[PDB]
């Protein structure tokens, strides 16, 4: 349901894709996404869906406006353009050098050392939920254990409590796949009036929960305000409770469609990290944006100011351009190129919680759940939009191959 074509804008470079609902989407979201990728596809094109956008569709492009953020703004990061200025949750929609001071801050609370300082507690959230699930044969692992796991690794980081889990999930997830129940701006309002007492808790008594340290940071010579500290940790909860729950999803209905991937990964343990990063090309799931400063002359195509530029993370490592035959997975590929956790300096803070979660998952599943399979007569179904996912995925196996650590 298509936007009039701005003056400016070439009817040549005109590809009308639909992030939200893609015309190939029961092939796979990736697969929906790679035919920006066609010989057909120019470099740079423009869709009207979606309030009309430009979209970059190839690594190279993508890689070098993430870079320039002069020209490309992340001030308005979200399509369609009332989501991206509702969007003022911070690092993201900041840019340098005032982005930097908060960026350190938030990185204090999901970086690798806070990562190192959890491992035992990742581990047995896992286990705890994979070994209560392995006698059933049966599960829904979207919300059995894609959602459980890195949430409640969330609540435990942040000092939430678990009740609380059902409300926020459902908040996020109007974000980046909302069904139509609430804009992203009501979502975004919700999340960070959840936020506001219990960061006015713990300014005036202190902690070593996520939410603590952000509210009691100092940033610019200053203390964060209530509503600052309220902008950065509805993004860590966004970041900790979307991205991860969804990928996990990708990686497992993979695996259980492929005995041989499986065996690859139970036969040679090792091979996990590298496979991990594989994966993470393969399955990509991330796509947003940013908006143009001033006019700009962008690889022989005039940009205007206010324009808004998709630049889907998930394409640079399915460009045959970046990687020989991207739709293949190959735990021992040589030089593993994507920007799944973006590009630039709002490069992801979370990813090396991310690998942790990823790497946790499939060495714990493997080891006690080797054998599984989609559960007959199913068949699994994608959704589009700026953090892709998984509807659901029955899974099954004979409890009796099934094994304790
Ligand atoms: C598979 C897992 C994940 C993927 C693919 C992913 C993807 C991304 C991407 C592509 C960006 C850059 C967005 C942009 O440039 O506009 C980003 C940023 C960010 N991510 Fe992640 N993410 C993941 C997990 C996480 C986790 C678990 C957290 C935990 C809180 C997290 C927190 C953040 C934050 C705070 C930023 C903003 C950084 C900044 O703006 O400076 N992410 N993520
Ligand atoms: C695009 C993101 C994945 C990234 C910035 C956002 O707003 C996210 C939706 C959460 C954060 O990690
Ligand atoms: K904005």
């Amino acid at each position: 349901n298509l936007a009039p074509l701005p003056p400016h804008v070439p009817e040549h470079l005109v590809f009308d894709f639909d992030m939200y609902n893609p015309s190939n989407l029961s092939a796979g979201v990736q697969e929906a996404w790679a035919v920006l990728q066609e010989s057909n596809v120019p470099d740079l094109v423009w869709t009207r869906c979606n309030g009309g956008h430009w979209i970059a569709t190839r690594g190279q492009l993508i890689r070098e406006a993430y870079e320039d953020y002069r020209h490309f703004s992340s001030e308005c990061p979200f399509i369609p353009r009332e989501a991206g200025e509702a969007y003022d949750f911070i690092p993201t929609s900041m840019d340098p050098p005032e982005q930097r001071q908060f960026r350190a801050l938030a990185n204090q609370v999901v970086g690798m050392p806070v990562v190192d300082k959890l491992e035992n507690r990742i581990q047995e959230l896992a286990c705890s939920l994979i070994e209560s699930l392995r006698p059933q044969g049966q599960c829904n692992f979207t919300e059995d254990y894609a959602e459980p796991f890195p949430i409640r690794i969330f609540m435990l980081l942040a000092g939430l409590p678990e009740e609380d889990i059902p409300h926020l999930k459902y908040l996020t997830d109007q974000m980046t796949a909302p069904d139509g129940s609430m804009t992203f701006a009501e979502a975004k309002e919700a999340l960070y009036d959840y936020l506001i007492p219990i960061i006015e808790q713990r300014r005036q008594k202190p902690g070593t929960d996520a939410i603590s340290i952000v509210a009691n940071g100092q940033v610019n010579g200053r203390p964060i305000t209530s509503d600052e500290a309220k902008r950065m940790c509805g993004l860590l909860l966004v970041g900790g409770l979307d991205t991860v729950v969804n990928f996990l999803s990708f990686s497992m209905e993979f695996l259980a469609k492929s005995p041989e991937h499986r065996q690859e990964l139970i036969e040679r343990p090792e091979r996990i990290p590298a496979a991990c990063e594989e994966l993470l090309r393969r399955f990509s799931l991330v796509a947003d944006g940013r908006i143009l400063t001033s006019d700009y002359e962008f690889h022989g195509v005039q940009l205007k100011k206010g324009d808004q530029i998709l630049l889907p993370q998930m394409l640079s490592g399915l460009d045959e351009r970046e990687n020989a035959a991207p739709m293949h997975v190959d735990f021992s590929r040589q030089k593993v190129s994507h920007t799944t956790f973006g590009h630039g300096s709002h490069l992801c803070l979370g990813q090396h919680l991310a690998r942790r979660e990823i790497i946790v998952t499939l060495k714990e599943w493997l080891t006690r759940i080797p054998d599984f399979s989609i559960a007959p007569g199913a068949q699994i179904q994608h959704k589009s939009g700026i953090v892709s996912g998984v509807q659901a995925l029955p899974l099954v196996w004979d409890p009796a191959t099934t094994k304790a650590v």
